[PDB]
């Protein structure tokens, strides 16, 4: 297998940070040779599970989400979609590529948007089925579309994704939970990045750990009369501060061209918000 | 725990490649916050085994090697030195820091320098003792001294170290084995880096795999009447081409100031050749 030689005195990207201070790759276009990664992951017959909640009106987002995932998400690898919905008959029948399957998991609807978004951690953690069926789990919002490659480069024991509104910001600007009353509490002088709750994942074991931890933390907050400021994302950020991810995705992986344009530092816009 | 904020639009190092195309960190000063890594590794009570062969005249190199390892190598972590020698009474008694131990393993001497260097793979692979006693194994030459920090930043499932004579070179210049007759054979259009046999390591499982593979490959070459051009290092390079390391050490970790000076791109010279 023949490819460009990496040269150690020629960096790929000089414009962005491509490794965290705990030596986790930060995933940008030009940092990876996908042909190498694809080979490595195919040699293990990797199966990737993709979880998405479509509760209430959000079933409307599934057709574009799944169609575009078929075009861009882990193409060539085994993929198992898990669609959590209160409306199984509303899941569109989208034609899938070979090695790809979809399961519909019927769940209850909470009235409040905070609990729908928040009880995802609980819903994800359903535990023995993921362990037997997939190697990795990827957990994303449904109001999104894939516009470019999202592949095995993201796979690692634990990853989070840089929030597109805060990647160029200083930590005191991060909208972490700042009340010491909350399990999600992070002091003003702490913090690596501000991760978005819309795209995280890892090995099935590490995702079950994270989601269990976040759920346990939110129940503690509830039994104490406090709701973290950005809810699941607050707790996600506290978890990833204390258990550092082994890869970080750049904002190529979570973007909104309408709000933020297409800056030169983003060579690809891979997974983006749908207008709502 | 309070530290400088990484900023994603300010890279650490813009002068060197800090991640390989398969997303393994390349370990340079300024890429890592050691306080973070130290915490992570201490939380697992990590034990690092360091193997060194001192056969014949090479026992003379042990005092400086061990004294300087006490100053710089994994300080604060548990360390088990394994000294393979034909002369147990010649191992100097060096005073060790707390949590550090040394074992002397008596082995036979081969007459030829090629077989002394080459049979290390066999000698390392002695298998159940490493699995029970250490988490990682680091395998180095003895004619060396530590001059600066060599710590848990290097630890990963599998690592190799960039040969200091070839890091700025193109692959056709690499002195890989070029005869298809040899198990170590690498074609002219293949190859990522040229790794030095003087410094490799990983988890005990991955080092046992590598050393078993290299030994099996060299026995095949022997039963076929060919000796790879740079011996163990040829086979090391073939193994690491096909099983890509999960970290690569920069030449800060294997250098010779007498032959190569102190170039600006090396902010630290950590482990260096002793005149011989
Ligand atoms: O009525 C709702 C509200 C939220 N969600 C799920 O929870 C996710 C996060 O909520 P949302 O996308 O509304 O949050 P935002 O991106 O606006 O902050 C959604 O993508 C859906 O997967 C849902 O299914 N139905
Ligand atoms: O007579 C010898 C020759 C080699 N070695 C071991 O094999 C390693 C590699 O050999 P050497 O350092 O001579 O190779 P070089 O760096 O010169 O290529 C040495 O560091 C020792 O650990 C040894 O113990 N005794
Ligand atoms: O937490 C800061 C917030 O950033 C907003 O831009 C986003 O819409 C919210 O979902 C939340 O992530
Ligand atoms: O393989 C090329 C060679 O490079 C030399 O500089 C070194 O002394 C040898 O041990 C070998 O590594
Ligand atoms: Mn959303
Ligand atoms: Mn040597």
């Amino acid at each position: 297998m023949v490819y460009p030689q990496p040269k150690v005195l020629t960096p790929c990207r000089k414009d962005v940070l491509v490794v965290t201070p705990w030596l986790a790759p930060i995933v940008w276009e030009g940092t990876f040779n996908i042909d190498i990664l694809n080979e490595q992951f195919r040699l293990q017959n990797t199966t990737i599970g993709l979880t998405v909640f479509a509760i209430k009106k959000y079933v409307a987002f599934l057709k574009l989400f799944l169609e575009t995932a078929e075009k861009h998400f882990m193409v060539g690898h085994r993929v198992h979609y898990y669609v959590f919905t209160d409306q199984p008959a509303a899941v569109p029948r989208v034609t899938l590529g070979t090695g790809r399957q979809l399961s519909v998991l019927e769940v209850g609807a909470y009235k409040r948007w905070q609990d729908v978004s928040m009880r995802r951690m609980e819903m994800i953690s359903c535990e023995r089925r993921f362990l037997s069926e997939v190697d990795y789990l990827v957990c994303v919002d449904v109001d999104m579309e894939f516009r470019d490659h999202v592949g095995v480069e993201i796979l690692t024991p634990l990853f989070g994704t840089l929030h597109p509104s805060f990647y160029g910001s200083s930590r005191e600007a991060f909208t972490y939970e700042r009340r010491p009353q909350s399990q999600a509490y992070i002091p003003k002088d702490e913090g690596d990045f501000y991760y978005m709750g819309a795209f995280f994942g890892g090995s099935v074991q590490e995702v079950q750990r994270l989601t269990r931890a976040c759920h346990q933390a939110m129940m503690v907050d509830q039994a104490n009369g406090i709701e973290a400021v950005w809810h699941d994302e607050s707790h996600l950020n506290k978890y990833l501060l204390r258990h550092k991810p082994t890869k970080v995705l750049s904002p190529e992986y979570l973007w909104d061209q309408q709000l933020l344009g297409w800056p030169a530092v983003l060579r690809k816009l891979r997974f983006t918000a749908v207008p709502k």
